[PDB]
């Protein structure tokens, strides 16, 4: 794979980071270096900021019409859809993903988003209200300036393009800070908005280190808002940061602890398979992972048989090989925290029923992981493990189901199997998550939103809710005279 | 039964008619006469809409905010409350509806309803919109003006509500035109809109005939829209007169041939419980009665079984006694009606399982009727009956009974009887019917709307849309010059 | 200008009417005959329902994702852009429209239009209600299925797209019966459309006369809804043709005599250069054109001398030219008509200040003509005109104008000159018209609904407003069990 | 002033703190105690949120329909009518409020908006999504759980319902912590909260100091959610909590220095009132409080002699009585800290001229002060003083004062002055602020949603907005079969 951007890129240029300095990011795959990427620290973010201020303050971006900035992102989405193969790879190496899942659904995935946002960027109001006074009042939807992301590194295109999509939709200016695992496509990204269109200082991409540049970008007097996805941890730091420096509102995704609840009326095969994809799908780095499966006790034992077989037949390997299903870890940190998780469930006392265990050569390969007997309070039925790693639990009954589903400090998404709408109904109300998928799994769409509860953090990302998020709203108030209606 | 209110109400005040007139109102339970009632004609509907157009042209009631609007509604509300014994026995003596049902349900819903719109009042709000050029631009909503209401005679209260409700929460100023069958209870709320504080000429209420009262109403070259429930043939006259004298907007709810399907995963008893709900409910006189019912092949003949017990046994009788499940039909007219299509329901070939047949010594009393072997082109499967008439009849698949569900001229409701997720879904997004009821019936809400498709008419009653249609929408537009956003 | 779209476009193919019947269309600049069109009747609008009724009941357009309907919404628009050109020079020949503002503004405002309700598609949504019992409620957006759309000469690109844009956009099949005068455009788009992917029976075109295939899309038992735009007169006999059909709602923009007030505080300059605009854009011939100008007296002795300055300033002439303002009549019966009420205007008494005859050798030329002394009863101030004739007169008060304002049966839109906030807020709110521009005119704009109050119809085209009219809202309802909150 | 409830208000009852201490209340017309508060510290808020937590898990309040909250509600808001005399007492004693504006608009706009959430409860709305799959997908508004509120001492009765109507409206169950200078009124409100049927534990008061109560509220692990109103400072401090606690989402009223902005076109007489009105309203204890007035310098000399005539004619003095128009600062800090400013003010070159001295034999009183020759980078003119003091400068153009309004940390409100539509519309969208009134000050409206821009905090009071701040966004999606249209 080639690596042609590799540079800063603030105000629509391509720059060395101030220090000179470079980092290294990785092929999970081998561990070998892929390519030195510019390293930026404060006084690049402070560069971007100032950037991103001029585009906002003087520039033509939001002085556009909301067509004209539609236009601009739609091009901007056609031009990433047409190097689709080259923004897969790039994710493959960067961040150890499938290839042939990143061409057919994660890429054309962000394209699609793009194209949402640009759809919504003509179509924003603001209301006439209902005065109780001889009064007119409006309120006015208005770009809220100059935002800052930060992003995590398991979906480096997907977590780009919900922070950036509807900021730039909007009319805002933005400073992204990739993850230091993940800064490849965010910089091809810079280029092709630059290609589309998008003005100079309106989309400015920082790579580099999170306590260093992605605290600078938290912390800035003139960041106007900051969305963050990531670990609960830098979460607290972020917000913090917001409150000691300008009082900037913050939206945070902090990651789950997904329950998947299956009854006793699914039919087994699927739900056996809904279940496999919901834990191993890339490799377990998801917010939303399905980590803690309660199955029904009259289909449990049968449950179980299948979903050993179906993880045990699983193709570990190469992301860019077709016939692989689960590529490496994303680098050393991750593959080895897994472990010490795959450790703690067994000195614990769970059950290893498949897996446990690293694979391969060279590599950072896990083997897909069945822990049973996990008792509720365990560390492996409470931790975000972020790898392929299942705790499969036994239930009788929906009421003690759904105080278990809830015995969590998160609250990000729940996945329920059955076939009765009375169940579905009563259990997808009591689940305290912000996304309930019922008989599918990942059911994520440009059109609806996505956020979470409790400990998952506040915020929605997708549907008009990320739109809202980058508007304020200004209410504007005059006297009437002479109305013949109030 | 007493009544104080016979007179017309016409600018706040009770009056005779022009002529001098009056008609009577007939007891069904005896076919004897109530009252005499003053017969409003094309002179008295003229007087009703120059004092509506006076109250809203010049007077207080559209110039007052939309909270004292709604607090006078809420007051209007609370004396319904405070009449609902006098009120329940108007509409029981009137309408041969259920007193116990009247005091319950019937009038306090009302008074319910109107409560949602006095909340409703204050909230009103247009948009503020994104224009493609250098252009402030909004919608202001704005009251219709004089608003024209022809209500039938089933739920004179609350056919009554579901027109003035909205209406006057918008800031109209509206002339009612009561069912010949129901004048009594209209002329009550009348004067407790009055009592409320209710301006006058605001509430015009003009008892009275249809070719004569309800004719003018819809012809009328003052007012600015007409909202109308009742048959299909009078619907396209009060169309075809809108077109023929202003070109006044309509609404119309021109009832149905309701379908009824139950599924073998039903709980059989809580199933025929429904059905026999959703079929003999006020005698079947309803818009969206249960009239056809399909029944699946797997539970069908223990269906039918269970079906004709409960309608034998439902006892027939004075709508005044607590015991009595089922009333007289309204007037000489419907029963005969009813009893012209167990006739031929009889001679087209179907069979009789119970009733069929009119009964008691005096009043209008039909037992409740059950018809199996119904073929779907049969005239008791096609026409709309109004009365206590059920069309029972068999399938086997989903795509069958959806083409049968479908295979009628009128599209108003439907209710579906299954415990699966995927079965309610397709088959409620496969039947062409304004509102579905799922495992429930007759599932009306102030908050849910409620309106056909097809030759059932169009427009909503209930809901934020109920209120949507007595607001106009004007959009106003202005340049803008160095705005900083766009 | 060429030729090559003359045959029906039904079921995705171009075809000859049943009876092998054709008919001439004609370039106002000559009289002389530009082409031969199928002549649709009766049987090609059965052909064409039919096949839009195959194309919605079994067809996949309605089963795609908004989202696959607005790319292929976009496709169209792109096609329309790249055909620019040849689309403005066959309304130019068609309707005697300015070729330099089809190609500027007429042409790419349509297909911006179309952008604007592809971008809307994938964003189409529903509520889920608030219950006043255990239910859990919800409204269901659903496509109309069969639309008819009868569209009139004046703008022929635009109303088509006002008509198709939204409705295709919501998953309906069309028939479209364009105007006798203007059917070239229409048909090119039913081939665009096709090349972009519009699937067959989606889109139909059944050029013809109004009281043959007019009449027949309005009186079709098998269509759902109609959308019409055209004379009162037309507009009386789509209604009542509707409701004695099937009872299909509609949605009517009949015309209006517009307004246009001009207070003392105004720009001399700025409001005369305005009302020029208004008043003489398409040689009048537009439903909201400036007809009854009403100056404060302050500056009325110096607009009048400014307007008639310019009026007689304006090149009368080839719409082909770049240096013409004004193009013909679109035909013999229109520049007849307004000749017509020219000789109406002197024979009343009011007073001819310029124009007010037909010039040059050949074509339907009228010269833009100002009648001052108006007074408000007279019939150029109350009758709609179509043509370049200004009715110029004065006022003293704001409470004058606003009852001049609406001294008329129409209600479409109104201009507003004025500097003052609080003038400008009290004309608008109490102007009855659907439109209000202030210092500004024919500020339509894609996202802003348009639609006339009174006669000069009902329902909205642009805006979000329009797409709703070609969505259903079903009310889905079921019961809850055990729910931790309502 | 009699005071009957000094207790704390924890699950529906009135207790004593855990510890048994007391705080006292005093009069800032004599620093004289008024009574001994119960005192509550980290143990009684501990006890409130288990309370709130119970009524929310176990409770009826939030399984109630919405409309039966609203009932509560209703009746909650008819009991404040009825004490609006001993309520405007209590907030006169407490505060140094105006008694005159206690009864005539501070209590009862506090029983307006208890109506407007009410009228609000049984219309809330989710929506049903437009999925690019085939899936259908809705989102639910759920209650956030247990809501914890701080509130400022100000405008003791209108904070409290700013957080309490639309919390309990949503189905919430809440924790309120009054200052300490004022927890009378909000005590007597727990009082009539429980006889309007408000359940046990679903409004919970806990009166106390603010490192002590206040924190604990705002570091507590059980609390869903946070909502402060207050200084600068202590939002930090809250929003740091929330980060270090449990990841509670927040929102913030921080107060501001807005701008007046009159110009040259304005009416002289009607300006001058509207400053001092927007300067002196409540002591110029108001986060929106006119600080910095900026006139035009056409008007400017004339202006300040006008503004010095009614600043120093105002009286000043007890607020009991009908003819003061200004009573003491709440309390001696606040009091010392205008003292402060005003010496700052001087020293710093300003010019005195009027006011800028206390008054009276006792109470804390503060003269109505002017300064002029107010320069931008000046103490005065960027720190909020929360006194009565105006900051009087002078511009020349709209591009200069439109920079000179921004120069600050804060954007909660701005006032502009002008008749100009154009002027108005571009000042508006210009001025980086939450509220901007036009010709008018101080137009809160229970419709409009107010909140600030920059270190004015985020987040909305008022509105639907408000509303929605305490309900939660639910998605959940399940596939579709066999649907006919997508
Ligand atoms: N959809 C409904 O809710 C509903 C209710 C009652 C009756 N109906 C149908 O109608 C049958 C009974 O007929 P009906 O005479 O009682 O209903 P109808 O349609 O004649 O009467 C409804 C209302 O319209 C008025 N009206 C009658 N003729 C009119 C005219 N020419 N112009 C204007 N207004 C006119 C009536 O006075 C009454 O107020 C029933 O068997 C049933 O099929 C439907
Ligand atoms: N924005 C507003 O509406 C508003 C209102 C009152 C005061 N203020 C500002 O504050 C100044 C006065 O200061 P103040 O002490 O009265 O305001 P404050 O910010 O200290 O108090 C507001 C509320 O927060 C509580 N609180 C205080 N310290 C807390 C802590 N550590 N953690 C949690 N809650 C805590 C208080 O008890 C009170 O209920 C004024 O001069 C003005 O600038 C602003
Ligand atoms: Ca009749
Ligand atoms: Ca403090
Ligand atoms: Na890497
Ligand atoms: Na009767
Ligand atoms: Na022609
Ligand atoms: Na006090």
């Amino acid at each position: 794979v080639e690596v042609r951007f590799t540079k800063l890129f603030i105000d629509g240029k391509f720059v060395d980071a101030v220090s000179g300095k470079t980092f290294e990011t990785r092929d999970p795959r081998t561990g070998e270096v892929i390519a030195s990427i510019a390293e930026g620290d404060k006084a690049d973010v402070d560069l971007a900021v100032k950037a991103a201020r001029e585009a906002f303050d003087n520039g033509p971006w939001p002085r556009m019409t909301g067509y004209e900035r539609g236009r601009i992102l739609h091009r901007f989405a056609d031009l990433i859809d047409e190097h689709v193969e080259e923004l897969a790879a790039l994710d493959t190496v960067d961040a150890g993903k499938l290839f042939a899942v990143g061409k057919a659904r994660d890429i054309p995935g962000a394209a699609h988003l793009l194209r949402y946002y640009a759809g919504a960027a003509d179509k924003v109001h603001g209301a006439t209200l209902k005065m109780a006074q001889r009064m007119h009042g409006y309120t006015l939807k208005e770009p809220v300036g100059v935002v800052g992301h930060i992003v995590p590194w398991n979906y480096p295109t997907t977590m780009f393009f919900f922070k950036v999509g509807p900021a730039l939709a909007a009319g805002c200016a933005v400073v992204v800070k990739p993850a230091e695992q993940t800064p490849l496509s965010a910089l091809f990204y810079a280029h092709l908005a630059r290609e589309a269109g998008v003005p100079a200082g309106v989309l400015n991409v920082v790579p580099g280190f999170g306590p260093t540049a992605g605290a600078a970008v938290a912390a800035h007097m003139d960041v106007d808002k900051v969305s963050f996805t990531g670990s609960t941890e830098v979460g607290r730091l972020v917000m913090r940061a917001a409150a000691e420096s300008n009082l900037k509102p913050v939206s945070l995704e902090l990651g789950g602890k997904s329950p998947v609840i299956v009854f006793d009326d699914a039919d087994l095969d699927m739900a056996v398979n809904l279940v496999n994809f919901a834990t191993y799908t890339n490799k377990g780095e998801i917010c939303v992972a399905g980590t803690r499966i309660y199955v029904q006790e009259g289909i449990y034992d049968e449950f179980v048989k299948k979903a050993a077989e179906l993880a045990s037949k699983s193709v570990v390997g190469d992301p860019f090989n077709p016939s692989v299903s689960q590529g490496p870890q994303v680098d050393k940190d991750q593959y080895e925290k897994v472990l010490r998780y795959i450790d703690i469930g067994k000195r614990e006392g769970a059950t290893l029923v498949t897996g446990g265990k690293p694979c391969g050569d060279k590599g950072y390969y896990i083997e897909p992981t069945i822990f049973t007997d996990v008792k509720d309070d365990m560390t492996i039925a409470q931790d975000e493990i972020f790898g392929p790693v299942m705790a499969l639990m036994k239930f009788k009954t929906v009421e003690e189901v759904i105080q278990k589903a809830n015995n969590t400090r998160y609250g990000l998404a729940a996945g329920i199997v059955t076939k009765n709408i009375d169940v579905a109904n009563t259990v997808s109300r009591s689940i305290r998550a912000g996304a309930i998928w019922i008989n599918c799994y990942f059911a994520f769409d440009p059109d609806a939103p996505f956020g979470g509860y409790k400990m998952s953090g506040f915020g929605k990302d997708m549907g008009m809710d990320a739109l809202d998020k980058y508007l304020q709203t200004k209410t504007v108030v005059t006297p009437l005279y002479n109305t013949p209606w109030l």
